[PDB]
């Protein structure tokens, strides 16, 4: 029970990586150790945007909920749209099977 990803650089973006339906956090990227050109600037714990990055609004934009409260850190995420979603504290999801992340470049 594995899922796919697609990682967006700037050289040729369209990186990728194996993950497992249930991943941790700060997991998938690390995990294979992708170019993820920053590598969790805070470290997590919340406090940047480069850690879930982009994500197929056909996965975030499937989320009826969010606000200064769920936002947290994102509130203003530059780049982010309606696809990206900062997480650093989620697992992996079949919706994420095959999805391709984009880093809003900070
Ligand atoms: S690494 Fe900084 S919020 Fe995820």
């Amino acid at each position: 029970d594995k899922i796919t990803v697609h990682f967006i650089n700037r050289d040729g973006e369209t990186l990728t990586t194996k993950g497992k339906i249930g991943d941790s956090l700060l997991d998938v990227v690390v995990q294979n150790n992708l170019d993820i050109d920053g590598f969790g600037a805070c470290e997590g714990t919340l406090a940047c945007s480069t850690c879930h990055l982009i994500f197929e609004q056909h996965i975030f934009e499937k989320l009826e909920a969010i606000t200064d409260e769920e936002n947290d850190m994102l509130d203003l995420a530059y780049g982010l749209t309606d696809r990206s979603r900062l997480g650093c504290q989620i697992c992996l999801t079949k919706a994420m099977d095959n999805m391709t992340v984009r880093v809003p470049d900070a």
